DNA sequence: GCAGAACGTCGTGAGACAGTTCCG
DNA sequence: CGGAACTGTCTCACGACGTTCTGC
């Protein structure tokens, strides 16, 4: 099993080169909510430094998308949806510092999306703990995320709620 | 007084956006050999972020600088000096991964540098050491470090081997 | 005489997704 | 469908020192 110094590395090394977000997709084909909230960890490191990732990937279950080059010489490894997910950040988290907050929204975010996915008012409260994980991952100068407002008025005009 | 897992994140961290190197310092004032190997490991983050690094500085002893801003927006937080580093590095090697190659050779270089002082010499054979750390933080396709070649020039030049 | 503390910065190595395609 | 896997990349956030100031 993964051990308390490999977690605690592991955070480390996530607070450091990698990221944790969340967004949300547009989905045409979807029936009356036409998003799906994408949840997600990921690791970056210049491609010779590849192998380092392989090590996480395997010490993490082997659960993720490993990719040798992004395209521009950079390699990285992600790891998307709740499957994934409920398992591995309760791992990191009493270990994260910089993307503590970040996971514990994506957790909320993971609980609540039973019950969110097949009603319009309980997505929207999902939503704002997506631009919330979105903010916390810009600086105070840039410009909000604003999925909750965007959604809102979607809903309304579409009847929705 | 840090525990495994405190080392395990830091060394995560510095793993991910921190830096482990060696280099020659000129100095105009010294006597028998005008350079110093200064070494260090540092660690880097975007200014907002400087309480965090105040938090490592704290349990690795207080030891080292703390920069709130190099001047560009960046604040970073670096330990000099094999006084510090014979503490440190011991504690962290154990978890490092991708710099542990760059902590055990400053490691190797603070067993050596007290005969190498006053030993063009063994000063020289240490210089090569200062070289490989510096390769090590390259990418394959750069000019490989030069501080053993123009150093050993300088001694030969001014009678000093 | 010796060395750590500060300063300054080119050259990127990352982040945080947006899109688009694939699969049970 | 319902969601994950793969592609792609704009905008910085770093790195790893070279150089100069301070201290005893
Ligand atoms: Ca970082
Ligand atoms: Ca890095
Ligand atoms: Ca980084």
């Amino acid at each position: 099993t993964l051990q308390p110094t490999e977690a605690a590395y592991i955070a480390g090394f996530l607070d450091g080169d990698g990221s944790i977000y969340a967004k949300l997709i547009p989905r045409p084909d979807y029936k009356d909510i036409k998003y799906q909230v994408s949840l997600a960890i990921s690791f970056i490191q210049r491609k010779d430094k590849f192998p380092y990732l392989q090590d996480i990937y395997d010490q993490l279950g082997k659960r993720g998308n490993l990719r040798k080059d992004r395209g521009d010489g950079i390699a990285d490894y992600t790891i998307i949806g709740s499957t994934h997910l409920s398992i591995i950040l309760p791992d990191l988290v009493p270990y994260l510092r910089i993307k503590k907050k970040q996971a514990n929204r994506i957790l909320h975010i993971i609980n609540l999306y039973p019950q969110a996915q097949k009603n319009p008012s309980k997505f929207l409260d999902l939503v704002k703990i997506v631009d919330d994980v979105q903010n916390l991952n810009k600086r105070a100068d840039e410009l909000k995320s604003t999925n909750y407002d965007r959604l809102l008025e979607e809903f309304l005009k579409a009847g929705k709620i």
